[PDB]
């Protein structure tokens, strides 16, 4: 079948070979001829497809090329766009943070002022009400009496301070958390995502920790000034 | 030591004074503090109970007005990353079909020269068939044959080297459009993504289409010397031994 296909290709050339045989010297030049002849002739092509090869690899870098160039350009300039877009938001936050613990100091303190009303209120009224029981010594009643009012409203001033200095400890704990979302509008996309995401929790923590130790302040210093009447009725009271 | 003793009888020697004034009284001056103390608590309970209130009011307030900021500033950051992948796109999708097209381009530049060897090995088969005639007369059909079978099996050749090309330009297609394709699938929710693709972009479209240059280049010579082998074989069988 297959084999038996093979022969008679081989038994053919012999035949061929066998006719040919007188002139095998010519004949065997003729073909060395052709095959030189074939090479001469295959030499242009086979020397112009490597050329063109390099020359056609070359135009495909050349047309694509240029994309990735774009593509780079347009990831720069938007890069660029977004750093100048995020930075006003970036400073307002900063600003906002001071001007925000500003006005929070702002709307606690007058608490503690209002508490510096009451004291003298409430000590003129003591004073009137333990004036009919010492008309001759009135000068020891309202130096005494004064006494008290300072040291009361030296509570009332310590409420503002503590108020103040809790404030001014939000704002030190607050402020990086601004200064680093700031930090990574230079820098990559994840960092900035990772800060904003954070943010949130992150303020609320701090917020927390001044409402959690400013809350008990003004039921502490009631009892302070409290303790401080009692202390005067003990004292000038029987025994 | 033990002087503190000493000391708190020093500061409250007028308090004592003023205490031994109201004696007679100290029962009723005793009632009006207790009464001024009730006063005094009545007075500032209200202020008292607001400040704990307004601690947390307040705290509140400075919460919901800074959380906008956070908020503001991931919304700029998804409008870009929109207005970014709407820039992209466009030249993402015009890369992918230039390397399509650019492949085909290539391909059809390089496989007419496979044919044009086709039409070298008949011209120099009809002249090798001239020449061989005047030596084989009788037998012109032996030697048509023989030369018909050569000029099959050398042609065989110029076609392997056209396919050779097509599949070299094939796989260079199929090494290029990945790099357009994973461009294409960073365009959003991954920046870093989308910047190292897009940095390191140029550098494998040069390293992909060096390969493709790099495998063509040696076929045109190699397909020159497998001619000549089976030109050779002829003369080998044909003459002397």
């Amino acid at each position: 079948d297959s084999e038996k296909l093979k022969e008679e290709i081989g038994k053919e050339l012999e035949e061929l070979r066998a006719r040919l045989l007188p002139h095998a010297n010519e004949v065997s030049q003729k073909i060395g001829d052709n095959l030189r002849e074939l090479q001469q002739r295959l030499e242009p092509y086979a020397d112009q497809l490597r050329t063109q090869v390099n020359t056609q690899a070359e135009q495909l870098r050349r047309q694509l090329t240029p994309y990735a160039q774009r593509m780079e350009r347009v990831l720069r300039e938007n890069a660029d766009s977004l750093q100048a877009s995020l930075r006003p938001h970036a400073d307002e936050l900063k600003a906002k943070i001071d001007q925000n613990v500003e006005e929070l100091k702002g709307r606690l303190t007058p608490y503690a002022d209002e508490f510096k009303v009451k004291i003298d209120q409430t000590v003129e009224e003591l004073r009137r009400s333990l004036a009919p029981y010492a008309q001759d010594t009135q000068e020891k009643l309202n130096h005494q009496l004064e006494g008290l009012t300072f040291q009361m409203k030296k509570n009332a001033e310590e409420l503002k301070a503590r108020i103040s200095a809790s404030a001014e400890e939000l704002r030190q704990r607050l402020a990086p958390l601004a200064e680093d979302v700031r930090g990574n509008l230079r820098g990559n996309t994840e960092g900035l995502q990772k800060s904003l995401a954070e943010l949130g929790g992150h303020l609320d923590q701090q917020v927390e920790e001044f409402r959690r130790r400013v809350e008990p302040y003004g039921e502490n210093f009631n009892k302070a000034l409290v303790q401080q009447m009692e202390q005067l009725r003990q004292k000038l009271g029987p025994h």
